[PDB]
């Protein structure tokens, strides 16, 4: 009866760490498969809008228009595309916008509003004077002829924003935030 | 010997139920892994065609041409691209076509046939008059000048189809179904 | 005690074989999950460049320019985009280039060097005379006016290369290899 | 009869020439007398308002208030005195205003208005950016707290204008043009 | 002798007409110069008192004190300045007084006398109840505490007179008539 | 010929007599008009300085400060106004100063100089101690605390001068002579 005990008790160990290891593997595998499922569904959601002629950058779909429209008409078209004239909130966003622009001028959300005519984004994004000055073309805004109250990206460089009358047609970047 | 049995028999229940759980987890993890492998290979199949200047929608690849050509010349080019002039079979197809068109005009598979000029699709897609009724521009088809026997999408709206002579150049949407 | 042995020894076979099966599962699953993780990260690396207006083919990103520039100006722009004028090294590359070109003309890395004007690639790619002859338009190179010392793809066919002076403006295909 | 002729003809010369001199005297003395008449009327008109505690400068009466009022209330009091918060249209105007101020702060016609919040004069005097540039205290306007939309003379120097909220009580310079 | 007579008679007539006209000039010019000399003398008389910090109105000199005094002390100071506390005999005088006051309160010649306490002027000016009725502040005189027996100009309006005990200090308007 | 002579002789006599009278009146009128023109020029010169809040007395312009300053700071301000701290050269000037002061305190040009500290005027006016003694407040100068080396006018009387330390802030009378 000694040999059977010296066989059973190590069986007790072996199956206890066996069950413990199986539990650890099941929990870790469940977590990892849930994470990869989220990753794949997010990627699939990414793919479709980009496949329909839209660009993507930092959680925003940007449609670089094939047809030119005026600042407010461009905003209307972007709204019809459930979007707005692109509002730049960072260095990287401006960089991507003027790089994908390929040298083309795109109306953006910049417009003079308020009692002081301060600049603002059409999509109600806050206008950071300090940050915006770095994105503005040198000498701009100058309000040439006192009629330059809308902004557009012209230069393929960080300082791409020029002020100009809202009334004239341009290509435009329709911006709508990514949502899962 | 009683303690040995009271140790052996619960070991029987434990290892039996745990091997059953092993069977369950093996089968579930397997089915999920071939499922995700199929999803991965399908998305890989999807991505390359889009990466080469093509658009995709509901299992069909649509090329919105950068060069305008006539109706039958566009059909020839699409055939050379293993495709055809896009035939519209659903609300979603027409919507996607005119939205990705971005206001541009694209030849489609609409063409008259026979002595009475019944409309039909070039890619042998059946043409349902009642179903295709609301896809036509109002007043169209009118066969203006009695020479309007091919269809093209102009308006960024559901009523975008217009009949017009087949002999003039326009942009075109080459359509070939996605095949894995 | 005989029944105890006849019950516990098969427990030995069962637990050893199931531990071996668990080992097989762990190793195979670990290898497969590492492989699919690598595939996922490579796919993520691929997708963003194409999502920003670029094309992709066999580990090389090709930007088909929206703005035309001369041979050396196009090379400068491509370098600014961390790339070069595309050098064609295979049948597949030439085919993809003239197919995604959509009938458009693009400057490539072809250039003459030295007093004898031996042809070569700008990106230091070796120039295969035998292979390149199959890619050159018939009658080309001809050095029309003794001034045609660069190369561009015009025809949507295998024999797409025509020689031309380096100083004339054309669209261009910026080429940079895919790096993980 | 010779002597009477030689006496009477020079009588003709003398009385004719002195009648001419009489005409010259009449015209000159007249012109001078009504000229000094208008001058005397103008000085009598000038003296009366000055005698009533008002100051005078280049055809404008400026009442340097003995009681402080807010910008809008100061304008109300000035209007009640058939005047307005003083505008500044010249170097001499600003100089006289801050010199007669004697170091005291006086509300002036400066106020932000219009879609761009541009500065303007309460008395409807046109406001020139370039002209009024040097009349502002250095660093002003700064719109401290984004609430400084009226102007007052503080410094006993050319750069006397500081922007401030219109709601603060200050001495004020009532301005009304001299009218004959 | 005929010609000399036909020259002499017009000589006499012209000499007589010229002499009469010169008499007209002499008399008219003498009268005008004497009148303007008197006016200039009066202007010189007027200007000197005003130049010494005094105000002037319709033949009276009014000193608006910079230091407050009690009613009787103010009267003593005015007497020392060869004047008296100002008495108001017309609407224009009251208007000038309160307008030059600029909202400030000034002791005036109002004082009660006799066992019934009838009001009167300190400078022996007759007191018109009917006229003074419209110069008192509405509700005044009320003789608050039965101790209000002196008058001061308070309001920036015609009804500026307020009654108060004579023992408190106010600014004061010393009044002395203009005499050539 | 008798009658014509008895008419000619009175003609000559009257013409000569009234010609002499015209000469006399011309000279007298010219002198009077030149004198009154000079007087009017002087009056126009006088009026402007007084019109800007300044006082005048016997060829000197005195500014009674609305803001107080220390003795040396008052002198600096007076110099900046092209003037100096007022010096007294006559009894009438002292009378005018303390009467226009209206009981207020004003710094004057009295200051000690040299190792014996003899008194003198800041504007280099000679010190008439014989006349100055009649203008000092009784008991003054006393040099209280051996630190009283400047002069101030406080008392509304001829004896208005008091010695006092130069470092404290009083009102001041800026004095500058009238020059045509």
């Amino acid at each position: 009866e000694v040999s059977t005990l010296n066989a059973q008790i190590p069986e007790l160990k072996s199956d206890l760490e066996k069950a413990s290891a199986l539990n650890t593997k099941i929990r870790a595998l469940q977590g990892s498969l849930e994470n990869m499922s989220k990753l794949l569904k997010r990627q699939n959601d990414i793919l479709q809008v980009v496949s329909q002629g839209w660009k993507y950058f930092k959680g925003n779909f940007y449609y670089f228009s094939l047809i030119p429209k005026t600042w407010y008409s461009a905003e209307q078209f972007c709204v019809s595309r459930n979007s707005h004239l692109t509002s730049v909130t960072s260095e990287s966003e401006q960089e991507f916008l003027y790089k994908t622009a390929g040298g083309l001028i795109y109306w953006i959300g910049l417009t003079k509003a308020g009692m002081e005519g301060d600049w603002s984004w059409v999509d109600d994004t806050p206008f950071n004077k300090v940050q915006s000055a770095r994105f503005w073309i040198p000498g701009e805004p100058n309000n040439a002829g006192n009629n330059e109250h809308c902004g557009n990206i012209k230069a393929p460089s960080l300082q791409a924003w020029n002020d100009a009358p809202c009334d004239k047609t341009f290509l435009f970047i329709c911006k709508r935030p990514y949502v899962p």
